C-alpha cells in the first residue's frame, strides 16, 4: 500500500476492507452539526522529554517515537476515564501548499497535520494489543496553516537530514511534543480508525479548534524526503494524506 | 523570462536570445573518434587561493559559488591561452533524472551532472561584464560526473544550501579551493562555444576534463530539493537546468591527449 495512483487511498479496500467502514478516519468536521458536550473535561498532556527515542523514515512518512514502558508521558482528560500513553508523533502533507491536511473543518484544506497518538495503558498491555480495540487508542490532530515559519518545528526539521531514504533511524531524544500544540486545546472529538492501512476503527480523535503554523520552505523540507533506499533512484515523499470518510451517523463533539 | 520548462525552456531560447541558434553553442557531444590531438595545448595549470571564496547564492533556476575577482590570487592558465584567466564562479547542472543531468556528453553518453569553474581573461579586459561577450573572453572548465559513490569532497557545497534554500537568497561561502573539486588527472578536449544558458554569448572557450568525478543519488536529490521560487510562494524544486548537446557546425574538438 501507498499514496501512488495504483497502491493509494482509493485502492485500500481491495486489501483492506476496513477502508469501506462505518468509523472511517479522516472526517470533515461541519460545525453546524457538532454537538456542545458539557461532560468533557480539559485535555490534560504531560510529557516527559527524556521519553523521546528515535526518528525514522517508514517510506511514506517518518515517526517520532516514544519509549512507553511507564507512564512518564500521559493523556488525559476529555472523553477519557483511562490514561493513554504517548508513543509517537508524525506528520501528514499534500503535494502542494492547497490540501495536506486530513480532517477539513466546514470542507477548508490545511497544508498539513500533525498526529500525536497515544494507546489505553488503563486497560491493555501494549501498543500491539491496544491497537485494534474500539478503546485502544487516542490521537490529537493539530491543522497545520501555511504562514510563518514554526520554530518548535525545528528540532525535528533539523534531524531529517540524517534519515533521508527509506529505513533509516537515527536516535531523537530530550524533546517535548506538547511544545507543538496550540495554546488552546479546545477540540472535537469523534469515534474513528486509523488513516493508513491497516485502518482499525481504535482512534477516539481529539481534533483541536486552533490550527498551529508553518511555512511553504518547512513543508518543502518533508516533501524533500525520499521513498526509496539509499543507492535507488530519488522518490520524493509529495504527499501522504488520505481523503475525508464519510461520517455514517457518527456525531462529532465539541469541547466549548 | 527564460527557465528549462516547456514554456521558457532551451528550444524557446532563441525567440529572446536569438544567438541560440549561432555557430558556437554549447554544450556539444564530444565524438572521440573526430577528435584532433593538438601539440601546442600545454596542461592546464590551477592556481586558486581559498580566501578568494565569497558567497553562495540560489539564482532561480540553478546556485552559484561565486569568487572575489579584484585581482589574480586565484587563476587559470596553460592549455589553449597564452593569457592568465581569473576564477569567478563555480556551479552545477543536473537533470531530472540519474541517467542524463549532465550538458556535454561523450561518444552520446549522457553523465548524472556537470560542474563548471569559469573564469575571465584579466590580461585583455579589466572586468567580468567586459569579457563576458568577447570571443576569448571566458574559460570554463567542465567535469562529468556519474553517479555512484558520495563525493565527500562536495560536502562544503551541499552542507551550505539550507541557507539558500528560495530564490535571490545567499550566504557567505569562505576558504575553498574548488580545484579540489576537479579529478586527479587533468588530461582534456577544447573546442570554442558559449554559455550554456542566456544570454549563451558565444565567448567560452571550453576545458572539458576527459575524467569524470562521482556523485551519489541522495547528492543529487540535495540539488534538486533547492527552491526556483521566492520565499513565502509555493515550493518548486529545481528539478533539472542542462540544454541539449548542439550543433558543432563545423568546428574541431582538440585533444591535449
Ligand atoms: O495516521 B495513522 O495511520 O492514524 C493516526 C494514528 C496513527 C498512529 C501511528 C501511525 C499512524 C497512524
Ligand atoms: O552554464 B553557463 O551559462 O555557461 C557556463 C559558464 C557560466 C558561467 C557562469 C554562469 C553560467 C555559465
Ligand atoms: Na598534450
Ligand atoms: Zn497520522
Ligand atoms: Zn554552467
Amino acid at each position: 500500500w501507498g499514496y501512488d495512483d495504483k497502491n493509494g487511498p482509493e485502492q485500500w479496500s481491495k486489501l483492506y476492507p476496513i477502508a469501506n467502514g462505518n468509523n472511517q478516519s479522516p472526517v470533515d468536521i461541519k460545525t453546524s452539526e457538532t454537538k456542545h458536550d458539557t461532560s468533557l473535561k480539559p485535555i490534560s498532556v504531560s510529557y516527559n522529554p527524556a521519553t523521546a527515542k528515535e526518528i525514522i523514515n517508514v517510506g511514506h512518512s517518518f515517526h517520532v517515537n516514544f519509549e512507553d514502558n511507564d507512564n512518564r508521558s500521559v493523556l488525559k482528560g476529555g472523553p477519557f476515564s483511562d490514561s493513554y500513553r504517548l508513543f509517537q508523533f508524525h506528520f501528514h502533507w499534500g503535494s502542494t501548499n492547497e490540501h495536506g491536511s486530513e480532517h477539513t473543518v466546514d470542507g477548508v484544506k490545511y497544508s498539513a497535520e500533525l498526529h500525536v497518538a497515544h494507546w489505553n495503558s488503563a486497560k491493555y498491555s501494549s501498543l500491539a494489543e491496544a491497537a485494534s480495540k474500539a478503546d485502544g487508542l487516542a490521537v490529537i490532530g493539530v491543522l497545520m496553516k501555511v504562514g510563518e515559519a514554526n520554530p518548535k518545528l525545528q528540532k525535528v526539521l533539523d534531524a531529517l537530514q540524517a534519515i533521508k531514504t527509506k529505513g533509516k533511524r537515527a536516535p531523537f531524544t530530550n524533546f517535548d511534543p506538547s511544545t507543538l500544540l496550540p495554546s488552546s486545546l479546545d477540540f472535537w472529538t469523534y469515534p474513528g480508525s486509523l488513516t493508513h492501512p491497516p485502518l482499525y476503527e481504535s482512534v477516539t480523535w481529539i481534533i483541536c479548534k486552533e490550527s498551529i503554523s508553518v511555512s511553504s520552505e518547512q513543508l518543502a523540507q518533508f516533501r524533500s524526503l525520499l521513498s526509496n533506499v539509499e543507492g535507488d533512484n530519488a522518490v520524493p515523499m509529495q504527499h501522504n494524506n488520505r481523503p475525508t470518510q464519510p461520517l455514517k451517523g457518527r456525531t462529532v463533539r465539541a469541547s466549548f
